[PDB]
């Protein structure tokens, strides 16, 4: 799994351990070992929602299986979540595209997982 | 609407308004309200294109539909010309990558659009 | 084709050359000419892989066609080779998405490859 957010909000307002928490919430949502999950955080970025320039995000969560209708929502009922109490940015302008990746697709230590 | 543009020009040249030039411009474009648009521009990225590191772009433009053959063509214009002009890239130095998301892979506000 | 790399290793760390070095490679590993190749490196990013900040790596290849089980593990072994040689960054904190975009979905010069 990959998870990465871009955000307007600067980087001194992302509180220290939030990679790490990032990491344990996402291995308990998607059921992978968080040894595989890999994070990112973007911070600082120069971004708009609804033409307001006020607290955002755009962010994006890869997984090879675990992702679906209802998956999804559970997913962004807890990144949401995580984004509104840990970077103080509203439910309303975060976006989350989710994409469902053949193993075949993803390249991981000189081969892939196919 | 999500729309993403990765650019080596300098911050320094990104208009101030060029945000909000691009989310009413895409609302238009998209027939959408201006309020579910997204914008984020990146510049002072480490490119090069076609091996040279003049002016270039990779962007990207997500929809829940609006996307299609006819009106990619269409938006490539859109987007070309306001990137020439606003940020003095050439047109044929610009890549745009179209997305048409399901609405379940779209996550907002604690859940998703399905 | 459309590479990109996202990494936290710091921006000094990247070879003078390194882009070029990609494109050429690039060029050679799918056969398309290295004027149609944009590469696009992204050093200092705040990331975590299985929650440790040692060094790592998320890429993307966008290519129309040239993309499949063998080809993908190919790449893999390529540009991981180039991320350890020049980054050193090891190939297992390295993940790469691979994207077979149709020509209908990407966008060039006020028109799309279809
Ligand atoms: C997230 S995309 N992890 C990469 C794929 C891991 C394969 S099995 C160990 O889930
Ligand atoms: C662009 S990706 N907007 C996402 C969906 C916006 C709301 S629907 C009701 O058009
Ligand atoms: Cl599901
Ligand atoms: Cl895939
Ligand atoms: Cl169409
Ligand atoms: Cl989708
Ligand atoms: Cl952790
Ligand atoms: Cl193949
Ligand atoms: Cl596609
Ligand atoms: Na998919
Ligand atoms: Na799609
Ligand atoms: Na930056
Ligand atoms: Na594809």
């Amino acid at each position: 799994p990959m998870f990465i957010v871009n955000t307007n909000v600067p980087r001194a307002s992302v509180p220290d351990g939030f990679l790490s928490e990032l990491t344990q919430q996402l291995a308990q949502a998607t059921g992978k070992p968080p040894q595989y999950i890999a994070v990112h955080v973007v911070p600082d970025q120069l971004m708009a929602f609804g033409g307001s320039s006020e607290p955002c995000a755009l962010c994006s969560l890869h997984s090879i299986g675990k992702i679906g209708g209802a998956q999804n929502r559970s997913y962004s009922k807890l990144l949401c979540g995580l984004l509104a109490e840990r970077l103080r940015i509203s439910p309303d302008r975060v976006y989350i595209n989710y994409y469902d990746m053949n193993a075949a697709n993803v390249g991981w230590n000189n081969s892939t997982f196919a």
